[PDB]
DNA sequence: TTTTTTTTTTTTTTTTTTTTTTTT
């Protein structure tokens, strides 16, 4: 899928240089190709001359030019989608959650945002012919609501062994925004050794709310958030995984999501959740580059997300 | 349990540094590990190149990284749950009140919110064999309804010596929101010396209602409340105690709890109380990450909360 | 349309000099005539007494002097306008999108900026008698929202063949600001071999946000952006194409476009988009040298941009 | 109103010397009278002795000495002023735009700088008894915003014939700063053959911004600009025309014009524009040798600049 | 006042010698006394053994030797001082502008430098009792900002007849630096026939900026400027008049006057002007041999320079 | 302190020879003894015989031979040292300005060079017990900055009577370089009839710059300057007075004094001035035969040079 | 064989928050 970063060791580029690059956070040749020159010179040990040759070798292995739209159409026809467990939602989304972009879920409390993430963390492991991804899951939790018992219950409905299902999920907790950003380097390091398919951030704005307080700290908060979103997009470009994030709401003094224009402009797809009758929930498509606006109904059960019975 | 803060005395850090840190409000190595760097560059005497040292230390002692979900599942099966005195309530809660998270109780007047807190203040001192926690209780009051004469009667039912029961509860009264926030530092200091198991806040919104008035002060109220909730969650993370808070209701213009979206998103479990016939009452699960919705019946007697006769 | 650069090989200029000029990014005689002397001296091979000869010959081939306003009036009556697919919008613009200048579209999320670009990428290929351009399209994407499926649906409505329509669009993705500026040399190389009529940049400011962070890098950011805008205008002068760019908005601490005074002064026409009822949207003329301020309504359908139904 | 340069061949000077002078860029006897000797001894062919004869002969035809202030008052009380189409503006300026000096207009985008230039290009042709000039216009454009449709619309309001109006304006487009300076020699050549009354430069600093970049090229940029301003003032002295230039603004890191101290000291009159309500605009006098500070209001209509209802 | 030159005609000196001296710019006996023998021998028709007697004579008429400081104090106590029209300014300067020395004013655009010169050109004619000088004014303008209209208004405020005020000012315009130096011979010739009391040079540095461009011509520029300043001082010594000159500023790449050390060392008094609130301006003493540093406030009105209110 | 020239009257010598020598400019036997025989030849009236006799005489009256270093060391102990009015300066200079040598001060404009000379002109009359010289002062001015009011103010601070203080200073003004050289003969004649202690030249290079312009005339300027400095040193040797001179600076294309190597080698002590905060100034030792290189601080007040508070 | 001089010039915006309270 990607080009190993060891193939950049020619014409006087040694292994110590590659070790310095890995210590900086780059783990593939694509990561080197996508970075600007001013970024590479902020590493203690990389002189101006090398920074040029490094950029010349990477471009020979990673294509960056012009193609026709027919070629891009053919390539895009081969991306896989992940099933949500509900037929209504799969039809509404055009197949499921798609790899290579960012999907956002928002709503008020107990509307079902964490249950769907739990369901996807299982369906990302199953065979491709039933809507799976045949990969692993990386889960980052900023609120403390992750529950392995739900995973154990869900894995039985899809014919899995609970031991392997629990072994194939990597989990981490974050305590402030700097730690939240720091964890992405470890994620990138782990992604280059085995095959993953999904990343979850639940939720993305909870710690920013209190780490920066009031007017007078707004600009710095928005700048930090923009850096985080750019890093997530770069990971999706490098490894071809799906990315899912959650968000909270506030009242207009009737409810709207938080994070402002930075949040609104950088998400590929946006979905809104609402509370229904009993165990039923309502879903609406709020933003998309290729889908119309519409609505549907789903339900929460002991074994996960499904269709109303 | 935790790691003493005195272990951050390896290199270039003197007892004066730890004294300054303890002045700032930190009494554990976890507290230093969980704080952002921008927060450390605010204590007179710590400037730079030292905050970066205290951060490198306490990460070797306190883990912050990825694990498997099977390890997390094994660790979570060791948490303690405290009995409520009623079989139906314990069955509905999946065991009782669980350490490490936040539970909220809401309802209209004389629905039984304070009697349950009084009963929990006793059940947390008894041995783990019968559903206790073998620890002390910290009780903060903002309405003036704490009555030590109920504790004597309740303790006489569980085979406790009344004088020991009364000596093992710490009590404080608050007069405004700033005082309420300030008491938490003293709580942390006390918890770093002896062993505690439970914390009660009764009630959390009573003083906010009158300290801030009108739409022109609404934004400043919610930020203060968010800071308070974050501090409570940090204490629960540090010491592994249970946290219980109470809340009032209002009319729509049929009744809903006060506090807005900050309150609704920051709580882990939510329970609603209603009035029944005679001494009986009804309880309902309104929000939870691993339990379905259901209801049961309990009763109030001269010896505490129990099952209907 | 343009004078080929091979006509400059006279009176001592050989093929090696033209090869060096081409490698430096010049592909037409007009490009040589528009460059200052200080620019030519910075190319290896051109020393002196040769740049002067090149400039004299280019001025002989390309006119740069005074004419009467009647001649310019006659010449400007032969410019082509491209239809947007909506009659209200075409009337509001005096005919459509005009070749030889720069048009800017700004608004908040999901207001319809990318859908109009997709529609224009098809209408630039149809015959002149129905508002087409009879040429090819070049598309540069910095956000990853280009979707070939919309082109098939839009091409079906205008009587085009989908395979031919997909073969006549050239597509490229950019990953940082240096790469974005670099792609224009390849664009200029491609335009001198076959006929194009439209260029799209979607969007112009997305990567500048994160590549330059905070105050202290603001001047360098603005200077880089000024260079990019000047290159776009030079391409429009050289080849007689239409240029369309998109832009994001920010809050005033009620919304305004980003990019400052450089962006405000560099654009020829400026249009603002707003969200309406259902699938309807509103457009407003914010700046123009020959049109008054006015407003209209348009709509988004499965087959593109059109009039309300 | 000027002495032809053919009067200098009296005793010892021939037609070849005058041809050399004309090729170097001198077209009147006043031009020879105002040039320093070091400049004359720089044309191929002209040596000493001859360079000493011309300088003497010119002094006999162009007076350079002391006079009384009463005589200067009498002469200055016979200068033409050009109407702007608005009565408020004419009152604020003391009659209109003054021949023999330099006027500068600055402001942010779409504040009306180019519309007033378009109106003046028409009013410079009408008879003297209604505020006109009975002359021709020369227009230099560095941004590409010149539109003859506005001229056709404006000429009808004043009773002119549109074909005559279009035949009496000379137009040129500049592509870099060297070309911009080079066009003034052709301007002088043209002005020595027919009667003109106005010159427009719109705008003056647009190409300097990008032709020189950064700290290391600031001195050369300012020196080039000083030469351009001196040449403009020389033309105004030579032929008795009015000179109008436009300028852009930047933010103070609330807005100020660009060009430094050279521009600020070189202009005779300075006016600032601001955006009002609907089609209304505000004008302020920022610098002048004989007028106090004050403000007024004007408006833009389909037929040019006028009074607010 | 001064000793006429005709008195030199003794001991075999004819009128032809005196005419030859007058043709070279010498118009008094003090001028011949102040000149060195080397300069004298550069005149055609005056050779050795003639300069010997020319220098021997004029030493009996003009004294050049030693005296006591008390006598010089007595002589200096009889120097006229002109009034600026403002009491704060007259107090800050010790009485007004002093005859026999050089005063320089510097500042940025529209700080009031030319208005004060216009006011002095009137106050130099009023009787000695009210602070005048009872003489004529000589005015040299290099920028083109002289306005006789202000003189009428200013004269109406001091009880003067406007026509006589306008007839008592001599005005000249300079077109390059050689012409600027040439005009001083005519000034000296005029001053030997009628009584003058003030000389004005408005922007002594404006033409030097462009006449010598860039490094490589700096030495010649400074040498020419030094000659001009020396001639000004000689005139002030010869006729006992006051001398006022103006100057521009540049940015320190927070502003400083131009001209270098040659200008800084040859000015007796230096004053800096700054912009205030409304029509108010601030003045500061920057250099002087007998005054301390201080500040004051003045204002500009339709009748000239005056007190803040 | 000197042998009168009238003491050289012996056999073969008459009054006419002494009168002729006095006319030439020799006033003491030391001057005749120090004059090489070649010099005593252009004096019309003395060719041979007389010159040899005069040289033989004054050898017995003035010692010309070898002495022990101890005798010279003892004789050097009877040297006066004038106070500068500042304690820091007196400490840095080792006591004050010393008689018998040459001191030079240099710096930029308004650095305090003339104020110190004014103060010395007064302190040179104070009694020896408090650092005086009990003599008169000779002042030569080439710029026109001498102000007796400062002397009157300074006299009171030291207990002197201003009427008497003004009568003990001789003042002269120089108009060109030849006159500047000529004044020294009169100075020497004056010093042979009364007791003087100080001599001041302010400044020494102001007229040389303009009397000799540019290259080609160089080295004649330098020969003239060398002669002037040799004459100054001869006076200092003859009469045992202190000598002080001033100097200007130029920029290096950070500033350096003017005069070349002649001035650099001829001076005995060199001091540099710099501007400080408020009325404070900084002094630096740049050259001295027997002193280290240190710094100091002083200030200027209404009564002269003093300590920085 | 000889003997140093003399300063200049401004640039360029960013970025949302947060519910209240029964009546006959
Ligand atoms: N085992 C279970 N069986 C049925 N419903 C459950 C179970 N666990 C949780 N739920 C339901 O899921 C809801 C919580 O949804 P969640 O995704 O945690 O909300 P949020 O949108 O805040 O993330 C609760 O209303 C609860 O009733
Ligand atoms: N000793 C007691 N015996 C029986 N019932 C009691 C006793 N003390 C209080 N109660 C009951 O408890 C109720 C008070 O409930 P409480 O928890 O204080 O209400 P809230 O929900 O406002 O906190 C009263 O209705 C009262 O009847
Ligand atoms: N196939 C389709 N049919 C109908 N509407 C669509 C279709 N695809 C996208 N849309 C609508 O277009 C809108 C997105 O507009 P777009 O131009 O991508 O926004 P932006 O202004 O951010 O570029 C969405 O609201 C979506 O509902
Ligand atoms: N034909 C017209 N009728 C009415 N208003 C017009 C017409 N043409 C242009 N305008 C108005 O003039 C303004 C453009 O001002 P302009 O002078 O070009 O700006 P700038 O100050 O940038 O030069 C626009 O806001 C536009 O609405
Ligand atoms: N008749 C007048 N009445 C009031 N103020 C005037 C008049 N004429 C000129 N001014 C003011 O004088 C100022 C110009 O000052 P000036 O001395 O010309 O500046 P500079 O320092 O550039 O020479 C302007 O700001 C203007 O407002
Ligand atoms: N009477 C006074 N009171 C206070 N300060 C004065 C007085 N006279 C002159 N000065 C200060 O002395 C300084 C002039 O120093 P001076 O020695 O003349 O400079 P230079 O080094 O050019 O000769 C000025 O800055 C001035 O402020
Ligand atoms: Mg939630
Ligand atoms: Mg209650
Ligand atoms: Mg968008
Ligand atoms: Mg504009
Ligand atoms: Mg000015
Ligand atoms: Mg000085």
């Amino acid at each position: 899928s990607f080009v190993p970063i060891e193939k950049l060791q020619v014409n006087g580029i040694t292994m110590a240089d590659v070790k310095k690059l890995r210590e900086s956070g780059l783990h593939t040749a694509e990561a080197v190709a996508y970075a600007p020159r001013k970024d590479l010179l902020e590493i203690k040990g990389i002189s101006e001359a090398k920074a040029d040759k490094l950029l010349n070798e990477a471009a020979r292995l990673v294509p960056m030019g012009f193609v026709t739209a027919a070629d891009f159409h053919m390539r895009r026809s081969e991306l896989i989608c992940l099933t949500t467990g509900s037929k209504n939602l799969d039809t509404l989304l055009g197949g499921g959650v798609e790899t290579g972009s960012i999907t956002e879920l928002f709503g008020e409390f107990r509307t079902g945002k964490s249950q769907l993430c739990h369901t996807l963390a299982v369906t990302c492991q199953i065979p491709l012919d039933i809507g799976g991804g045949e990969g692993k899951c990386l889960y980052i939790d900023t609120e403390g609501t992750f529950r392995p018992v739900r995973l154990v219950s869900i894995a039985q409905r899809f014919g899995l062994d609970p031991d392997d299902a629990l072994n194939n999920v990597a989990y981490a907790r974050a305590y402030n925004a700097d730690h939240q950003l720091r964890l992405l380097d470890a994620a990138a390091q782990m992604m280059s050794e085995s095959r993953f398919s999904l990343i979850v951030v639940d939720s993305v704005m909870a710690l920013y709310r209190t780490d920066f307080s009031g007017r007078g700290e707004l600009s710095a908060r928005q700048m930090h958030l923009a850096k985080f979103m750019r890093a997530l997009q770069r990971l999706a470009d490098q490894f071809g995984v799906a990315v899912v994030v959650t968000n909270q709401v506030v009242a207009q003094v009737p409810k709207k999501p938080i994070g402002g224009n930075i949040m609104a402009h950088s998400s590929t797809t946006r979905l809104g959740f609402k509370k229904g009758k009993g165990c039923q929930r309502l879903c609406k498509v709020v933003d998309s580059p290729c889908l119309p606006e519409a609505e549907c109904v789903f339900a929460i059960y002991e074994d996960g997300v499904g269709d109303p019975r």
